């Protein structure tokens, strides 16, 4: 069955390269799933972008905060990989477009000032707690958290877990309308990833994702792929211990996006 091969097919992939790999596919269309340590913990990276954007979504829905409120930050505030909020620093941005920053470009600065709206890090914590997760664990800002030290279970995630938040957010109810749909956006238009999971879908599926890359090879892509015909499919793809480039480690990506994607096709087949 479709479910075991792509399962087998995935060990295979992580001995060819001697990383660790956490997948956990999930398709609403069929109700199956496959995976591969998938409750084991990875670090997040960039990927906890997500969880906050929908945790300030969610304020906004509640008038707790406004997506229109302006937030001023100091050159000094600024830390690496920001393109937008860098060039904006004199002018300052909206909640609204920190969260666009964050998700479609992932820009580090925007993660930092969407974590300091809810608190810090435990704020992040305490928000996954409420979606149900019990595993997810920010306890750094950016860049500290991207160190992915093997072993340490700060800043970590489990696939199935973030798979879990996923499902919740853009396809169950803890987002309202308007807000489930500017975070289906900015996923979709997020360009980062290009060479991850998107490389190995078909060219006619499109894929909606937030990656994440960070210390000791780790390189990660979750994500939502809305195939040519059919359901929405959950995807968590978490990858560490690399030993290799970030264009060798993109490619095993790529083909945990084809794997995936033969999966898939094979339940819409029968
Ligand atoms: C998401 O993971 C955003 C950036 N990733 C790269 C790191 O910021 C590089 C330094 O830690
Ligand atoms: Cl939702």
């Amino acid at each position: 069955n479709a479910a075991a091969q792509a399962q087998r097919q995935l060990a295979l992939l992580e001995q060819r390269h001697g990383v660790r790999l956490g997948v956990q596919v999930h398709d609403r269309d069929s109700d199956r799933a496959f995976s591969h340590r998938a409750d084991e913990r990875f670090p997040m990276c960039s990927t906890f972008k997500l969880l906050a954007a929908g945790a300030v979504l969610a304020r906004a829905d509640r008038g707790d905060d406004s997506l229109r409120r302006l937030i001023r930050y100091g050159a000094a505030d600024i830390v690496a990989y920001s393109p937008v909020t860098g060039p904006r620093q004199a002018e300052g941005m909206t909640l609204e477009q920190l969260c666009e920053a964050a998700v479609t470009r992932s820009d580090n600065t925007a993660g930092n000032l969407l974590l300091s709206t809810l608190g810090g890090p435990p704020g992040l914590t305490a928000y996954a707690r409420g979606l149900g997760d019990r595993m997810t664990r920010l306890d750094r800002i950016e860049t500290a958290l991207n160190e992915a030290r093997p072993g340490d279970p700060r800043d970590t995630t489990t696939p199935a877990a973030m798979a879990g938040n996923l499902q919740r957010l853009l396809l169950g109810d803890a987002l309202q309308s308007a807000s489930r749909q500017r975070l289906a956006d900015w996923l979709l238009a997020s360009q980062t990833g290009d060479t991850r999971l998107r490389a190995g879908l078909p060219a006619g599926w499109r894929i909606g994702d937030k990656t994440g890359a960070g210390g000791h090879g780790t390189n990660n892509d979750i994500g939502v792929i809305w195939p040519r015909d059919g359901a929405p499919v959950l995807i968590s793809a978490y990858l560490t211990q690399s030993s290799a480039s970030r264009e060798a480690q993109n490619a095993v990506l790529a083909e945990v996006g084809r794997i995936a994607a033969h999966a898939v096709a094979a339940w819409r087949l029968g």
